[PDB]
């Protein structure tokens, strides 16, 4: 049933780092042969493909590090994913997964049979077991990972009781070395949460994907690019703001990298993470100094970063773009930030690949700062060569900056600024907000940390070895904020809620002219209005909608996860406790911005919930729609009635 | 008895990581007492230091990193060696070991009692078991240590005679990742043999060690330090002219240091070893951007580097030293060469610490470039910070070579050149030299990796987990020259054959004038000549003076070892199969020089074999007699009768 089939998509993900020793996944990987049917699959070129990989010596092995941003480890993953999507019947997707599990490796199958599960049209309702306790090496300090397989090694008869069942305490990065003072946001940029929903959003939008052929264009995918990474950019900037921190440091290619990241994270295979060291130059001389290459494309990274930078410049400029006929294409159009979106990811959607390119791709080649592979078998990637610990590192958040940088340029150079009759709401009136006072404070979390250690068969089988990790993070005491409109008529509204800061680092007031970018939606839900005076009260448990529209969210909890705030998987989901930045116990000082429109309906291209169906969405406004462009008059933004501007004190305790 | 005092120093290495779990071991512990009794040391104020060190938290405790050049650290090991080896009978000294084992830090612990022993009058004698195997992390990638750990993880009652008693076979550093061009001569560099070799060196003439106080002045410890560096720097260089590299890199301090340090160690708390990234900026700014300390003398280490290096200059030019009590001391002496040993070493014995300090300590914080320690308790020291991993590192052998320029402008001003009849031995003619035909080649080393594990109190008990390690370790086939000489009388003359290149790595024939420094010790034998012609038979398994004179060797391999080729660990030793160095299969050129003189029995300061008893050396010329000055004119060495230049091709098989 569909509960039986959530087990054991669930009994897969156990032990990746070793074959699965369940008798029945043995015998289905040993009997199966997916070559040998080639008809349960909607197509042969698919399993011709990866016939082709798999055999000929042209396959990752198991015990190899895998990165989705080196070409032919790509390659490979798509091949696999299309293989598991391509499963004419469950039934044969469950025998391919079981074969890869046992067979292919272990992050190649991880990563196509997660992308698979959520983008296949019977398995997209399917929860997840968390990333962070499946693959916990990309998660958590080695001096964690290390301490778990002391406690296994010692786990042996004697001591019962002792040894097993164990919570290990971990810190965050900067509690032993002192480290670059920007990895003083550890327990943000390291927290688990945050990076499983950068994971879980590439893993739902990935940059190799094609709208045409997976219906991720129903989702425009450059739009959804911007705003998720914008969002994420401003969440930061208000989470530095509470620490003290200023705006992201800007880099310029051609200076040395003032910053450095030392990861303490290490590969199953006991190898270390790549460090970046301080003031890097990042020149090909300097980063291939005494190394081998001469074949491999990432060697020039700087070279092609440069290119790409400059035709994105060129193209926003002009407004005009370069296909494959080498014709002109307006970029004016209303969909004119899907394709900028498109064209700066350089997913399969981009207007010429050839040209504008992967330039998220090299960037993250090059600010990773690690040797070059050897061989396709030999690879030692970075942090910000993998999903799940590119926010760890700062020169992500530096790197996105300067990607957003170029939307923000083209919106200036070709959007017109609000006026006060855009926004205007006619007969709507925000009287006054009042939201209750806002606490962050430290929690501990335990998360099952048992999948880093290596149990023999027995164990494997019934679990008995079980080690916990304990880490604070921040949470927030609940919380409810109430909104009095007063309509003229029986209207039908859409209430969008931003969080944004109003003083920087220094105290100084921040303007909208300048700080619109800042703001991070907090809500996005519709009421229906009544005639006169109304009043909206919202949990904070019932938001969903954090710097991401979900309207189809919890529908899927209430069914899979729903037979407490447990990871949920689902589209992209920020952390609820990670909502709130932290405050200080005087009280940092953000605002709430709320706005009241006219219900405008998303063009969903189907009802059924699913990634490219169109229905994530609320309104069909432009994301962010009052700051998705910058602000020639703030004056105006607080003079409309369908507005309101708050002020709030969020007060850290502990 | 001697055997099985031997055999409980054994155990007392036995997983040095973990608590001794042996009955005797922790009821001696336990019951135990040093301050509690206080009379059966000789000096009651060892004891009072080291409790003062143990009780009012100014200890390392157990797990964490230790480095002896840390001040802290080599404080409080300081006073643990002292309490080791001020103990008055043997028995307070074991009860004092086991206590230390159970208690103090592990690498504290190892490190105090191991100088205890090769320096106490009781157990000079005694063996110890190889520290490649005592203490594995320091020796071997943690790709070797992690692999390790899995089987012990999996072997566990199931699948029986499988994840035990295996064999993991290394490699060397550059075989993952595409490293620095310098770390190609890992087989050397990174050979457990050569490492021991430095770090029993190191244990046996202590950079602290007062030669007053331990009897170290009585081996001048001034012309050990200058030779042993030296023989090591020429042993590495001509490794490098087998391998077609060239002369070691001069290195300017004010200049970034061009060369990169990739370790793959990783220490027992799963912290991975400092890396040294290429084109490192050295300067104070630099290498402690984003960084504390404030109260880190460590962290101005290049201005105390300068001013070291400032004064060791003005004192070798003067050739007069600063003291105490600031007078005017000759350096022109006879032991001047001594007396600059001390001064640059900065052992206790130095003319003024103050004034002229450790500059190799210094030297070694700088390139180690790694985070200054946020507190004693939480260090993060590189591999140049350890006796065990410093030949590991190339900037060891380039500020080594730094370090000995020094002693070649000191020898150069002040050192009048070598006549004919300085050198002259009248009435002794070395006819001819018949070396056999020197082949290296490599062969796999097992030693008992089974250290680096953790182990359950009957597994400790019973040893039943074993796992071994192979490596590639270069071998000769063994070789027997032959040196005949004609004499006039029954002299009693000595024999020194040194190894040195002829032609560098492009093909240019090297003069004696800039090729006397790279002249190995090859050995250094007393032969009773007898009137007219001898033929002097030496093999290759009879050779214990390589590049260091061992007189009382195989004496204590008769007795300890000697209840083949096992790891001596007494004296130096320098690894019997490292002696020649890796040719090629055309066979790289070499040249063996082989001279002879008149006996100068060394003074002997007693008769018993003892580090500081003076009964190393075989003759009392200085050490590298022939080529301890710049020769200025080869054809005087060529046209001496009781010389002989013999030239030999090396070639290597495999």
């Amino acid at each position: 049933n569909y509960s039986q089939q959530q087990r054991d998509v669930w009994r897969l993900f156990k032990y990746i780092n070793q074959p699965s020793y369940y008798k029945d996944h043995v015998e289905i990987a040993h009997s199966y042969y997916f070559y040998d049917h080639a008809s349960n699959y909607a197509k042969h070129e698919v399993v011709e493909e990866f016939y082709r990989y798999f055999k000929y010596d042209t396959f990752l092995q198991r015990g190899e590090i895998f990165s989705v941003f080196h070409g032919e480890h790509l390659k490979q993953a798509i091949a696999l994913f299309k293989l598991f999507y391509y499963a004419n019947d469950f039934d044969t997707f469950y025998k391919t997964a079981v074969w890869a599990r046992q067979h292919v490796n272990e992050g190649m199958f991880l990563y196509a049979f997660s992308v698979a599960l959520i983008h296949r049209p019977d398995t997209y309702y399917f929860s997840l077991p968390p990333i962070y306790e499946i693959y916990p090496h990309y998660f958590y300090n080695y001096e964690v990972i290390q301490k778990a397989q002391h406690y296994k090694q010692m786990y042996y008869g004697q001591d019962g009781a002792h040894y097993n069942d164990r919570t290990i305490y971990a810190n965050y990065s900067g509690y032993y070395v002192n480290v670059y003072p920007e990895q003083a946001l550890a327990y943000f940029t390291e927290d688990v949460g945050v990076n499983s929903f950068y994971y879980y959003y590439n893993l739902y939008y990935p940059y190799w994907m094609s709208g045409e052929e997976f219906n991720l264009k129903y989702d425009n995918r450059g739009e959804i690019f911007y705003y998720m990474y914008q969002q994420i950019l401003a969440r930061y900037y208000l989470e530095r703001l509470s620490h003290g921190f200023g705006e992201i440091d800007h880099f310029d290619w051609e200076v040395p990298f003032e910053s450095g990241y030392y990861p303490s994270m290490c590969y199953p295979n006991g190898l270390y993470f790549p460090t970046r060291h301080a003031y890097a130059h990042l020149y090909e001389y300097f980063y291939n100094y005494g190394q081998h290459y001469g074949f491999n494309k990432y060697a020039h990274s700087y070279t092609h970063i440069s290119d790409y930078e400059r035709r994105i410049h060129d193209v926003i400029d002009s407004g005009y773009v370069h296909t494959h006929s080498g014709q002109k294409v307006d970029l004016f159009s209303h969909e004119g930030l899907d394709i900028l979106g498109n064209l700066i990811e350089g997913n399969p959607e981009s207007p010429y690949y050839h040209y504008y390119g992967a330039y998220q791709v090299f960037a993250r080649h090059l600010l990773g700062y690690s040797h070059q592979p050897l061989t396709f078998h030999k690879l030692h990637p970075s942090a910000l060569e993998h999903f799940e610990t590119s926010m760890r590192d700062p020169a992500f958040y530096q790197l996105y900056k300067k990607l957003l940088g170029f939307f923000f340029r083209y919106k200036s150079q070709h959007y017109h600024y609000y006026d006060e009759h855009d926004l205007a709401y006619h007969g709507v009136h925000v009287k006054h907000v009042e939201v209750d006072p806002l606490v962050t404070y430290f929690d501990y979390f335990y998360a099952d940390l048992s999948n880093a250690v290596y149990v023999t068969p027995e164990e494997f089988v019934h679990d008995s070895f079980k080690v916990h990790v304990a880490q604070e993070r921040l949470n927030h005491k609940p919380f409810t904020y109430k909104i009095y409109i007063d309509s003229d008529k029986d209207t039908e509204a859409v209430v969008k809620v931003f969080l944004g800061p109003k003083y920087d680092e220094y105290g100084r007031y921040i303007n909208l002219t300048e700080n619109w970018m800042n703001f991070v939606q907090f809500d996005h839900f519709v009421y229906k209005l009544k005639s006169g005076e109304n009043v909206i009260s919202r949990n904070s448990h019932e938001i969903y909608n954090y710097i991401h529209d979900r309207t189809s969210y919890y529908e899927l909890y209430q069914k899979a996860f729903g037979v407490q705030f447990h990871d949920n998987q689902f589209f992209f989901g920020f952390p609820q406790r990670y909502m709130l930045p932290r405050g200080s116990p005087e009280g940092m000082t953000y605002q709430f911005y709320v706005f009241v429109t006219k219900y405008h309906p998303y063009k969903a291209h189907a009802s059924v919930p699913m990634v490219g169906s169109g229905m994530h969405y609320v309104d069909a406004y432009p994301m962010g729609y009052p700051f998705d462009r910058p602000v020639y008059y703030e004056e105006l933004f607080y003079a409309l009635p369908n507005s309101y501007f708050q002020d709030v004190r969020i007060y850290y305790q502990g």
